[PDB]
């Protein structure tokens, strides 16, 4: 039922606005039949807290981090504790140019912001 | 209009998806219709055959949803072949491959790994609205 869409460093900046996407994500979540706490931050500590909560709750996560994607063992460790599904999403294509991918259930890269809404659809059907 | 969905070596020997190929091939076509597309769902172990299908889609300017098998990691040919694609190419794997390096991913528009046979349908769904 409850899904956590967590976003990281250099995503508060982010062709969409803060909060086009949250609104895009939230209603689509609704249309699918879920609730998407959409959360953003620029610090790992804030980030890690939300991951532990999801693990403590067993509530699915949609994670995108920018700068802590390919640098953070801490973020990998917390994500290892996640009981319920973890879908890594990326808007840009990182492969032309990750820590979590061996701990993520699945990954989506390079499909814009619709990556988020596709991840949802998986979780819902699953 | 037309979406080419191609499958590489060993993918007809499913039985990964839980679901078999024949089942898979119908479902994709099934879910393609409701999105408003004609899923031309193919497979072969022949690398030559695959590459042809890549050329076909390149000449036609059609989007591809590619799931190579073991060629996805090993084959230069397949990247040159994919490097010809003008319209989108979505790379799809049923398992989560993170095999951690894939030739196609740096020239694929996007990738979907570890979401089962549903990656195909999520890939279709990006093409519909893009």
């Amino acid at each position: 039922l409850i899904v956590n869409v967590i976003n990281g460093p250099n995503l508060g900046r982010l062709g969409t606005t803060h909060d086009e996407l949250v609104a895009l994500i939230e209603r689509e979540a609704a249309e699918l039949g879920l609730k998407a706490v959409v959360r953003q931050s620029d610090s790992e500590a804030q980030l890690l807290d939300w991951i532990h909560q999801a693990a403590d709750a067993a509530e699915p996560v949609i994670l995108n981090a920018g700068g802590l994607t390919h640098t953070s063992v801490a973020l990998r460790n917390a994500c290892a504790e996640l009981s319920a599904p973890l879908i890594e999403v990326h808007i840009s294509n990182v492969h032309a140019r990750s820590y979590l991918s061996p701990i993520a259930t699945g990954v989506i890269v390079g499909l814009g912001i619709q990556g988020y809404l596709l991840a949802l659809r998986y979780l819902a059907e699953h």
